[PDB]
């Protein structure tokens, strides 16, 4: 069922499913055979799939230090939101098996997300190159339909992403100075700023914040990213606002003080001027 006389995607039929992305993994290839459907049943039900890894595929996954993995995703055919921004959601309760082994809902990070809300790592249970693989999802008591996909994804590392932040135009000193003055105006002067990260409670090494952040206090981009990988909130640790990876930049002002202060100083006194002095 679909409109024969149209013009664009806006007017067609069945928006293609696209799982909400994470900067920690990148969907690279779809293993075609690994596509199952979960039906509506008041009892038990299951879907299986058999697939053999091609030459090109088995590779990325093989190597001992390979940043590639085979993830199984699940989403609803009729989600609350949009299929174009599909939430990862497996039916509950369920039991996933790969080549007769049960797959614990444990992957790299995302430890804050229950198992039904994150992809499943099939990789450590694949059979050798030339040898069919079997995946089986056992579910029960489903009121909605779900569709699963098998994707070879590339693990993106916290330090790799840090590189993207360092390669992003920093927040130049002039900006910080203008803010520091706008700040110091509303009074009843100097402000005390910490060189410590709110995330690590340790000396910062990569001072940062969203360019959208209205505050002097930065946080360590490395810790922020290691924190997001485990507990994906994507919220500033200081002002709690929503921040996107692309808007994360190093603060040149804070970086300067940090790269020119005694390894044991934990705070710095700032004057309307813009100059600073370590608080020993
Ligand atoms: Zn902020």
């Amino acid at each position: 069922t679909n409109p024969d006389a149209s013009s664009s995607s806006s007017s067609f039929a069945v928006p293609t499913i696209h799982f909400k992305e994470s900067p920690f993994y990148k969907i690279q290839r779809l293993i075609p055979e690994l596509v199952m459907n979960v039906e509506v049943t008041g009892g038990r039900g299951m879907c299986s799939a058999k697939f053999k890894l091609s030459k090109a595929d088995y590779n990325l996954l093989s190597n001992p230090n390979s940043k590639h993995r085979l993830y199984l995703f699940s989403g609803m055919i009729n989600p609350l939101g949009s299929r174009g921004n599909e939430p990862i959601q497996f039916p509950f309760p369920n039991e996933l098996r790969c080549n007769n082994v049960q797959i614990k809902d444990n992957i790299r990070g995302f430890k804050s997300k229950p198992g039904t809300a994150k992809p499943a790592d099939l990789t450590p249970h694949l059979k050798p190159y030339t040898q069919q693989n079997n995946v089986e999802l056992i579910y029960a008591f489903t009121t909605k339909e779900y569709k699963l996909f098998g994707y070879i994804v590339e693990m993106i590392t916290p330090e790799q992403l840090l590189e993207k932040v360092l390669q992003h135009p920093k927040i130049i000193k002039q900006a910080t100075l203008l803010y520091l003055k706008k700040t110091l105006r509303e009074d009843e002067t100097s402000t005390i700023m910490s060189l410590q990260c709110p995330i690590s409670y340790t000396r910062m090494k990569y001072p940062s914040k969203s360019i959208n952040c209205k505050h002097l206090q930065c946080f360590d981009a490395l810790w922020f990213l290691h924190s997001q990988l485990q507990i994906p909130t994507w919220q500033c640790p200081v002002c709690q606002i929503d921040i996107a990876l692309e808007n994360l930049a190093i603060s040149e002002f804070v970086d300067d003080i940090l790269q020119n202060c005694q390894k044991n100083v934990e705070q710095v006194e700032l004057t309307s001027d813009g100059k600073w002095t370590a608080i020993l």
